[PDB]
């Protein structure tokens, strides 16, 4: 039982929990004793919540951001639908009052006491809302498909939630002793070393004696720095770097000066080092776990006297014309003047805050018990302001301490919309216990689809040393949090594990036999007990809401292309075509920056709804699962314009010229004046698409990587490369789009002008919103993404949105690139 949760736990985080307990570190074993009552507690309250309480914990409902509608119901134990036509307006009390009715009738004799839940998904509708604002109803009137829903009793859902149940005095100069190693490399080598706190220096940087090439090294050097022994920030860093010289490099290191419980750090330490490829700051304060490969190095740490770093109570005891001017990098006249009036930015620019630390001298502990003070009464800034200061930047405690007081306003659609962004942030902590894991993971127990996001974004890189330890702890916090969804968790790792073998065997037949044969012989190794066990009934990993119910073996398959990622299709009973979904399992690619640039994509939706514009965007779910494996979702009745473009012989779209078959396409897919529907729905998209992609720089358009669905609209796939780098990007306009947008005329400027609008409008939302983009992609430089290392990337970003220009010149030079894509346009 207790056992049986550990080992379960163990096989889900893929990491024994011996392996912890292996170190015996008492920051590993305080933080696991820490964490699981704090979670613990959290599971408490979860259990005593009221039933719709826990319908806003198990089933978040699904938002988005004058003419009725046919709409299916039924009750829980009997097969008996009952078809009504009611109000978009109408309340889902009013839908549920109708039900009774009609039960009223049939069955022969209160609306409050149900809820009604979306047949064969994880979704259900209930609160003050009108029906059009729900996901699966809004998608049933664009889609015309009909919502089924059940009547589901309070007692009902509180049966699942019964079963789902669980100091100053040291003014001498800071010094060490280089002692020695042990590495392998062909010259003489040198000992860089060098204090930092952020990206800045807390003083100059002081490189060792050249000792030679043939080397166990021994040093034995006082390496003295130029800072003094009380002027260290308590989240004080002391860097290291290892390297050949006749440049050469060949390893780094990373540490705390002070440890997890505020006391300085001791005499002897063993730094086991990790490869490069001059100096690393933002690299990781854990030495390699490779023990054995690993080039180590042993160091001394003075005793200076036990000396804890100052509780907050010691910190705490110890014009205005010009200053806008700047405030809106900066000189050291400039700093100087900032600094000086630090009390009149708190008084009257609070949200310049960030500008103001980066000022103030961490190496000198005046500076920063006085910035401090300041910080302890500063007023809560907004969510973006918050966002900044969890940049690597401000690695100060107090500072990150205030960011969570602030970032707990957040909404749970909000918190899931950077959550991405929260998990990087994750890398650059100094301790295994601070706010941000105790936040995410209080955020994670009372949303489960926090909590199932959240686990996916950790278990994702348990791959990587750098953070299996960090990430293998948070899981298990979760783990011991959640035991009901850890069990639903592990049959959606147990399909990963099953779908892993699958496309091995895929990868390899593909290569012998022929397409047709790999195919069969794929689906009889499917149609095993084990794998229609292990791939059939169970949560998407790519969404919690959908369920993956019966494998539909005779349509799964693997695209012809590179690693052969396999087509999985199913389908549900209850759900009718609304179970009718796919998955394509990817392995051997990383799709993290594919995942990036969907949740791009997805915030773009988002501001322009918000701004009253729904462009028909189509951010389909991108999942990273594991090392080079993930999931992605199929979207269905859609085809690519390469497809498309085939003009396919006697097929219901046959063209004379290319420039009309996609037109011709859609002329079929969509009868009547349903084609009036689908240009409109393919002009908005169009645009969209062309916007999203011009701003996050996606290059390598070609028709086998842009698709089109059914109902219209235009949407892109492969997002491998973006920011301009292959693996500077022009304005996209393709002839083909441009017909279509035109009507099938040759000249249509009352159509295109209205297009050309939607550009225009859209790009300058996005502008307005420029910080969030840039605030959400200077936490991702923790990722370590090829295309998204520094700042000349993050850079892109700021000239595709020009930020250093006003709305008139950003337009008026928008206008410009727009014509150039169509004047390039034949
Ligand atoms: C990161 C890569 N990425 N991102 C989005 C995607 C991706 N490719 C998709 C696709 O591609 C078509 C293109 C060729 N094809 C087939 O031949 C099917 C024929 C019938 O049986 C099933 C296969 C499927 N169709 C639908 N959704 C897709 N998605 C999300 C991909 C692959």
């Amino acid at each position: 039982v207790k056992k049986l949760i550990n080992s379960q736990i163990s096989l889900l985080i893929g990491k024994g929990l011996h392996e912890f307990d292996s170190l015996r570190d008492p920051e590993v074993n305080d933080f696991r004793t820490k964490m699981r009552q704090f979670c613990e507690e959290a599971a408490a309250h979860r259990q005593q919540l009221g039933w719709v309480e826990w319908l806003q914990y198990s089933f978040p409902l699904q938002l988005e951001p004058n003419r009725a509608l046919l709409v299916n119901v039924k009750f829980e134990g009997s097969e008996e639908s009952f078809t009504f036509q009611v109000s978009t307006k109408d309340m889902p009390l009013a839908l549920m009052a109708c039900a009774l009715r009609k039960k009223a009738t049939v069955f022969r004799q209160q609306p409050e006491e149900y809820a009604l839940q979306v047949n064969g998904r994880h979704e259900y509708l209930y609160g003050n809302y009108p029906l059009c604002h729900f996901q699966y109803i809004c998608s049933c009137l664009h889609s015309g498909l009909t919502p089924h829903l059940t009547m589901v009793h309070s007692s009902s859902i509180l049966a699942m939630r019964d079963e789902q149940s669980n100091l100053w005095s040291l003014e001498q100069p800071f010094s060490i002793e280089l002692i020695e190693g042990r590495k392998v490399n062909a010259m003489k080598l040198v000992v860089q070393a060098g204090l930092f706190h952020g990206n800045e220096m807390l003083c100059k940087t002081v490189s060792s004696s050249e000792v030679n090439v043939c080397s166990e090294p021994v040093w034995k050097q006082r390496l003295e720095f130029d800072i003094s022994v009380c002027d260290l920030p308590r989240m004080a860093r002391l860097c290291f770097a290892l390297y050949a010289v006749v440049d050469c490099p060949i390893a780094w290191a990373n540490l705390m000066l002070f440890d997890y419980k505020d006391q300085l750090k001791t005499g002897e330490r063993c730094l086991y080092m990790w490869p490069s490829v001059l100096l690393n700051p933002a690299g990781t304060v854990r030495g390699n776990p490779n023990t054995e490969s690993a080039a180590a190095l042993v160091i001394y740490l003075p005793e200076v006297a036990p000396v804890y770093f100052p509780a907050l109570e010691k910190i705490l005891e110890l014009q205005l014309q010009l200053r806008e001017i700047l405030e809106r990098e900066l000189y050291e006249h400039e700093k100087d003047l900032v600094w000086k009036m630090r009390h009149e930015v708190q008084e009257h620019f609070p949200e310049a805050l960030a500008r103001l630390l980066l000022v103030t001298k961490w190496n000198k502990h005046e500076d920063v018990a006085q910035m401090l003070y300041l910080l302890c009464s500063w007023p809560e800034l907004p969510v973006l302001s918050a966002l900044e200061l969890l940049d690597f930047s401000f690695p100060d405690c107090y500072v990150g301490s205030f960011a969570i007081k602030s970032l707990r306003k957040l909404t749970d659609d909000e918190l899931f919309q950077y959550l991405l962004q929260l998990v990087q942030v994750l890398k650059y902590e100094s301790y295994l216990d601070c706010e941000l894991t105790k936040f995410l993971l209080g955020r994670a127990l009372a949303n489960r689809k926090i909590g199932h996001f959240l686990f996916w974004h950790l278990r994702s890189e348990m791959h990587v040393p750098s953070v299996a330890l960090r990430f293998g702890l948070i899981m298990e916090a979760y783990c011991r949090g959640s035991t009901h969804h850890m069990k639903v968790l592990m049959k959606q790792g147990e399909a990963l594990s099953k779908l892993k073998a699958l496309n091995d065997f895929v990868k390899v037949s593909s290569q012998k036999t022929t397409k047709p044969q790999t195919k069969e012989m794929m689906h009889m190794c499917m149609r095993q007990e084990t794998y229609m066990e292990a791939l059939s009934h169970l949560q998407s990993p790519l969404d919690p809401s959908t369920l993956l119910e019966e494998v539909c073996v005779e349509q799964c398959t693997f695209m012809d292309s590179k690693m052969k990622p396999l087509w999985i299709m199913y389908s549900s009973e209850e759900a009718g075509s609304a179970g009718n979904v796919g998955i394509i399992f990817k392995n051997g690619d990383d799709l993290r920056q594919d995942m990036l640039t969907l949740q791009m994509i997805q915030l773009m939706d988002v501001l322009w709804k918000q701004e009253g514009l729904d462009l028909r965007m189509t951010p389909y779910g991108c999942l990273p699962t594991g090392d080079r494996t993930g999931l992605i979702e199929v979207v269905l009745h859609s085809d690519t314009i390469a497809n498309i473009q085939l003009n396919k012989s006697n097929m219901a779209a046959t063209a004379a010229f290319n420039k009309d078959a996609l037109l011709n396409w859609l002329k079929s897919k969509n009868p009547g004046e349903a084609l009036d529907r689908a240009i409109e729905e393919f002009t908005l998209s169009c645009a969209g698409y062309c916007v999203a992609t011009y701003v996050l720089g996606i290059g390598d358009r070609h028709s086998d990587n842009i698709m089109i669905r059914e109902s219209g609209q235009l949407f892109h796939i492969d997002f491998g490369h973006f920011l301009g780098n292959f693996k500077r990007v022009p304005f996209i306009l393709t002839y083909d789009f441009v017909h279509v947008i035109q009507q099938g005329k040759t000249n249509n400027s009352e159509k295109f002008e209205r297009f050309r609008g939607y550009c225009e409008r859209a790009y300058t939302i996005l502008r307005r919103h420029g910080l969030l983009f840039l605030h959400l992609f200077a936490l991702m430089r923790a990722a370590g993404l090829p295309e998204l290392s520094c700042s000349k990337d993050i850079q892109y970003l700021k000239d595709s949105l020009a930020l250093g220009k006003t709305e008139e010149e950003a337009l008026k030079h928008f206008r410009v690139k727009f014509n150039e894509a169509l004047r390039e346009s034949w």
